[PDB]
């Protein structure tokens, strides 16, 4: 029944009306009822009515505390990205560096051309990424799809323990320029993410279906054996870049999509994704959960080498939503197997 919908696990695009846009968890349950999650990634275009902020002229003086210079080493479609932290700078400062002739977007015809240039010049002229900036660009009273307060069950983490994990249950802002990259990864604890591109040049995405995620890992282990030996989940370091031709070459299924200013992307539990920014832009993101995520959370394979320290205690979730399995789970005898094609239970309404 669920296998029926989006059997090609292709990236789907949604155009919710305002009535649908109002309830966040509801619409997530909906797009999953349509099989959107099978691609690991979905685009959601909000109603033209809606805007999260009246004007982005207010922000040239906002500080980016920890700009990141992205050095990329590799060849033949395989790369490792090293971060070099630069001194703080303002949005105005960043935009100036971004739009400069040294760092700006090259001229091109079709998207495929910008993409080939990206994979050709990835290792040259290392760009700067205004990344992991704590903050939101939502106006205080915007009640729809507010990344600052989506009100999903991920809230049980702060609610129960007071713990906040930056960018995960709090928002992050990402200022990009041409050729700035995000490496292949799933979210921490294999959560969902929501990504809103406030303004600027597009952000292009690659994605691998969760049902084929393990195959991408096998490949990654094979190409980076030293990293594989030192960490059980080295892709969580977010340093590993792998071109579409390489995936194609080794039969890893994947899809592409380009995100325009004013568009949302949703990534789904155990959805590997990666991509790059086209030029100067600004994106806001955080993680979130649904009931379906819980099993992913329980089974998430985490970074063992301490480079990624994000760890959420699953105990509250299993107690509250899997009471019949708590004893079993707590005693390590819970061998539930995950079906990546099933939608979250909240979609029973649909
Ligand atoms: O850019 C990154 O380093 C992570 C990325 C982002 O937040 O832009 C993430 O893929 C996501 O959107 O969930
Ligand atoms: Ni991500
Ligand atoms: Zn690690």
């Amino acid at each position: 029944e669920s296998e029926t919908l989006n059997p090609s696990a292709r990236i789907m695009t949604f155009y919710p009306t305002m009535e649908e846009f109002r309830n966040f968890s509801r619409y997530i349950a909906y797009i999953e009822s349509q099989g959107a999650h099978r691609a690991g990634l979905a685009k959601v275009v909000p109603p033209k009515e809606w805007k999260p902020r009246a004007s982005y002229d207010d922000i040239d003086d906002l500080v980016i505390p920890a700009p990141i210079q992205q050095l990329v080493t590799g060849q033949s479609g395989l790369f490792t990205q090293y971060n070099i932290q630069k001194k703080a700078m303002t949005v105005r400062e960043f935009r100036k560096i971004a739009n400069s002739d040294k760092y700006c977007t090259p001229r091109y015809s079709e998207f495929e051309e910008l993409e080939r240039k990206y994979w050709k010049n990835l290792t040259f002229n290392p760009p700067i990424y205004g990344a992991d900036v704590n903050g939101t660009l939502y106006e205080k009273h915007v009640d729809e799809w507010n990344i600052g307060r989506l009100r999903t069950i991920l809230d049980l983490v702060e609610k129960e323990s007071g713990i906040t994990i930056e960018g995960v249950n709090t928002p992050y802002l990402y200022f990009g320029m041409w050729k700035t990259s995000f490496a292949w990864h799933t979210e921490d604890m294999d959560l969902y993410s929501i990504n809103y591109l406030h303004f600027g040049e597009p952000k292009s995405w690659y994605s691998v279906p969760p049902e084929h995620g393990k195959r991408l890992e096998r490949l990654a282990k094979g190409f980076f054996p030293g990293s594989a030996q030192s960490c059980e989940a080295f892709l969580r370091h977010k340093m590993t870049l792998i071109s579409p031709l390489m995936l194609k070459k080794y039969g890893i299924p994947f899809d592409k999509v380009t995100q325009e200013a004013g568009e949302f992307m949703i990534t789904f539990p155990y959805g590997y994704h990666a991509g790059f920014n086209h030029g100067f832009n600004c994106a806001e993101s955080t993680n979130f959960a649904t009931r379906r995520w819980i099993e992913y959370g329980k089974q998430a394979v985490l970074c063992s080498c301490r480079k990624d320290m994000v760890k959420i205690s699953m105990d509250v979730f299993v107690r509250k939503f899997q009471p019949e399995r708590y004893k079993l789970w707590k005693a390590g005898k819970d061998n539930t197997v995950i079906d990546h094609t099933l939608p979250t239970p909240e979609a029973a309404e649909f």
